[PDB]
């Protein structure tokens, strides 16, 4: 759930970070980066 160390560095992996463990709307919105892209994708993953 982005804790802050090292895993902000890394590349783009949704699921490593949002699927496994915890995550953000925000959090998409930066690897993904299309906010549009990832409310979509929020509405079957939030809740």
């Amino acid at each position: 759930y982005n804790s802050g160390k090292l895993e902000e560095f890394v590349q783009g992996n949704l699921e490593r970070e949002c699927m496994e463990e915890k995550c953000s709307f925000e959090e998409a919105r930066e690897v993904f980066e299309n906010t549009e892209r990832t409310t979509e994708f929020w509405k079957q993953y939030v809740d």
